[PDB]
């Protein structure tokens, strides 16, 4: 039922940035939305590690993550990462990205129960592809700005078809920064470079709450070049900022 | 409880710079690894002020006078003795403010055979809600220690409170008061004001904090006869637990 309206003066921040992308915020609900660019907010991008909201809830919601207070142990084998190379709570592997251990949550899910819960969830094309341990980074699993902010604005509401509590625990471990009266939840991700005009993708996905105000936002850009990779959170920040949401 | 508890007196420099009167109870892990500068303070009972929104807002939940985690509470337009009260709030901003009047309202409503019930169930210090169903947290005969709060604490952490698990988990993320990537912190201040001759009033700071896979909890309290000195309720705690490694 989203109500959204293009303002093209959004452009500037992304013309000023030479960048290709879309911004959609959304004020209180999905009725009161406003993007950049119309046709690339219902593009369909691979989802990457913006797939660990979903993919935590199924793994609680199937009793492959025990509980909240489970730790993940790393078992002392190299990873891509020195940040992943460490004992990590749930949110310390969603806040840094954990992509080893998500892979093994997924795995141990399995086809059959990550299909059925992408479908409860209207999880872009409910696709799955590659392997179950890749689908999300380069299989074919695709979601667009928009599907992101309404799977957002239901699990803001408690209104994924998976239990209150295990959406309060996701939740907790989305919290990105806090002060008394504003509340930062928000997931970040990033696919790779990409081969010329076969670019790769990032996101910056969550919402602000703000006095008693709540703001839903989800934005992606191409990128070809991993120095670019900070203009997924500037350029959404300065478009809150001109808004007076934040700044 | 089972608390295991050391007395590491060392602490006392942070207190005795400020010329303060107070305790700091730190655990690492549980509450069977805890340590204090002043064993006997530990365990004296303190009005909790502020910080019996914790549990307040916890039962408001339990009882349906606080609908859900999203209902709004709006200011009436009348003055209220903070500025920073006058205005609609939030469950989270009604904390972090320390909105008393709207805690007030809830209190009223849940009523006192019901708050008595979950302060029972929570066994919040000595248990007595005397002093009027609003206010007994402010200036009535309430009382907790350091060490049951640390305890408290730990419960609802666990979210082993009698109490349902989405209830705990609202009200946790509602006192979440600093968030990185593999360091949180959430946590609640108190107030009771400046006491009267001979007869202070009380400061509290009380929480835990999360550290890659380990956490702490903490709770401080101090006498407080001027207000001027109430930052110390959290510079005194963050300068040990910084010297502890834990933070800063």
């Amino acid at each position: 039922h989203m109500s959204i309206t293009e303002n093209t003066s959004w452009n500037k921040e992304f013309s000023a940035e030479a960048v290709n992308g879309v911004f959609v915020l959304c004020k209180s609900s999905s009725k009161s939305c406003a993007t950049n660019d119309l046709a690339r907010a219902s593009k369909e991008y691979l989802p990457a590690s913006t797939f660990k909201i979903p993919n935590a809830i199924i793994g609680l919601e199937t009793g492959v993550i025990k509980n909240e207070h489970q730790v993940f142990k790393w078992d002392g084998k190299p990873r891509a990462m020195k940040q992943w190379e460490r004992d990590l709570t749930l949110r310390g592997a969603i806040q840094v990205s954990a992509v080893p251990v998500f892979q093994q949550i997924a795995r141990e899910v399995g086809e059959v129960r990550m299909q059925k819960y992408l479908k409860k969830f209207s999880y872009g094309n409910q696709n799955i592809s590659g392997g179950i341990d890749k689908f999300w980074l380069e299989g074919q699993l695709r979601i667009s700005a928009v599907n992101q902010v309404e799977f957002l604005e239901s699990l803001y509401l408690n209104k994924l078809s998976a239990s209150k509590e295990n959406q309060l625990i996701v939740k907790e471990a989305l919290v990105t920064e806090a002060a008394p009266e504003y509340l930062v939840h928000s997931k970040t991700g990033f696919s790779g470079v990409g081969t010329e005009s076969n670019p790769g993708v990032a996101w910056w996905v969550g919402w602000v709450e703000k006095e008693t105000e709540v703001y839903f936002f989800a934005f992606n850009m191409d990128i070809d070049n991993e120095s670019k990779l900070p203009l997924r959170k500037s350029i959404p920040t300065k478009i809150m900022e001109s808004e007076g949401i934040i700044g």
